């Protein structure tokens, strides 16, 4: 449950991401893959990436970062009213991709990390609070769908 003020912060921060969706998407995935190497194993199309240089050079990684952040942005713009947007993602990630909720925790923290990295001094305490709550909400609603499916 986010306040309207918190949602305003979320979408204000998102404006930073939208100015360079590919660049943000790329760094988020790289932070995920290098911080938690087991997550790379879930991607048949990225598991060949052995070095961070290779990750940085991959146009397809950037493409997927765009896909991921575009989807997340679509969800965030719904300000919590995201059942229709979220259900297919929970379903594909539980049943097809088999992504444990732990990895969604990982990518949530990676997003926070990247925002501070790209916008140091410009991602204030209040903005971080609001963004964190938004990502928790996202995670929590996926977790509900996971429980429904008995997916661990
Ligand atoms: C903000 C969090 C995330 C969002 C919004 C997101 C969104 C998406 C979307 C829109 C797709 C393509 C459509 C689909 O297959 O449902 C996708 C595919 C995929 N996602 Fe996620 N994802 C997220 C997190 C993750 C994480 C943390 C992992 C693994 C650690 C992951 C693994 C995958 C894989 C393996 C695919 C298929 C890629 C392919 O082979 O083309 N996702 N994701």
């Amino acid at each position: 449950g986010l306040s309207d003020g918190e949602w305003q912060q979320v979408l204000n921060v998102w404006g930073k991401v939208e100015a360079d969706i590919a660049g943000h998407g790329q760094e988020v995935l790289i932070r995920l893959f290098t911080g938690h190497p087991e997550t790379l194993e879930k991607f048949d199309k990225f598991k060949h990436l052995k070095t961070e240089a290779e990750m940085k050079a991959s146009e397809d990684l950037k493409k997927h970062g765009t896909v991921v952040l575009t989807a997340l942005g679509g969800i965030l713009k719904k300000k919590g009213h995201h059942e229709a947007e979220l259900k297919p993602l929970a379903q594909s990630h539980a049943t097809k991709h088999k992504i444990p909720i732990k990895y969604l925790e990982f990518i949530s923290d990676a997003i926070i990390h990247v925002l501070h990295s790209k916008h140091p001094g410009d991602f204030g305490a209040d903005a971080q609070g609001a963004m964190t709550k938004a990502l928790e909400l996202f995670r929590n609603d996926i977790a509900a769908k996971y429980k429904e499916l008995g997916f661990q």
